[PDB]
C-alpha cells in the first residue's frame, strides 16, 4: 500500500501534536490497551503485576516505556513509508524475544486511535483518523511480512 502525501501531511500533522507530550500520549495509550485487552499486560514482564489504573499511572517503568513505544513509532511515522531499515530490529525483538502476536499490534493501534480522537479532536477529524489508519495499517503489513520472513508470523 501508499499513502499519498497528503496523507502523511494529516498524519504528521496531529503527530507534531502528540510529541509536545510524550510521556503523556505514552502512558494514556498503554493504559487504554491494558483496559481494553488485559491480555497484553501479561507480555510485560516489568510490570505486569499492576492491578489498577491508579498504580499504571504511578509507575515510573510503564511512563519509561510508554516514551521508548512513541519515540520508536514517531521515528517510523517520520520516514512516510521508507522504514524498511528501522523495521527491522524492531521485528526481530517482537518476534523472536518478546512474542508479540499481529494481533497485538492491531490491538495497540486501536489505543493509539482512541487517545488521539480524545486529546486532539479538532485536528483528528474523519479524514485524519483514516489516514492515521492507513499508516498504522501499513506498518502491520510490513511488520507481519518480516514476522514471516523471521520465522514467526504469528
Ligand atoms: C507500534 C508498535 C510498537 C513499537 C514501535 C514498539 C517499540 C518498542 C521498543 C522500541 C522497545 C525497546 C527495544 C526492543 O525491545 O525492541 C519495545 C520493547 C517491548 N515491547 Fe514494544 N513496540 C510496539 C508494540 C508492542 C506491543 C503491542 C506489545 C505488547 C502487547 C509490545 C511489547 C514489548 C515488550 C514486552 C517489550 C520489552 C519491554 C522491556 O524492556 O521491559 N510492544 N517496543
Amino acid at each position: 500500500m501508499v499513502l499519498s502525501e497528503g496523507e502523511w501531511q494529516l498524519v504528521l500533522h496531529v503527530w507534531a501534536k502528540v510529541e509536545a507530550d510524550v510521556a503523556g500520549h505514552g502512558q494514556d495509550i498503554f493504559i487504554r490497551l491494558f483496559k481494553s485487552h488485559p491480555e497484553t499486560l501479561e507480555k510485560f514482564d516489568r510490570f505486569k503485576h499492576l492491578k489498577t489504573e491508579a498504580e499504571m499511572k504511578a509507575s515510573e517503568d510503564l511512563k519509561k516505556q510508554g516514551v521508548t513505544f512513541l519515540t520508536a513509532l514517531g521515528a517510523i511515522l517520520k520516514k512516510k513509508g521508507h522504514h524498511e531499515a528501522e523495521l527491522k530490529p524492531l521485528a526481530q525483538s517482537h518476534a523472536t524475544k518478546h512474542k508479540i502476536p499481529i494481533k497485538y499490534l492491531e490491538f495497540i493501534s486501536e489505543a493509539i486511535i482512541h487517545v488521539l480522537h480524545s486529546r486532539h479532536p479538532g485536528n483528528f477529524g474523519a479524514d485524519a483518523q483514516g489516514a492515521m489508519n492507513k499508516a498504522l495499517e501499513l506498518f502491520r503489513k510490513d511488520i507481519a511480512a518480516k514476522y514471516k520472513e523471521l520465522g514467526y508470523q504469528g
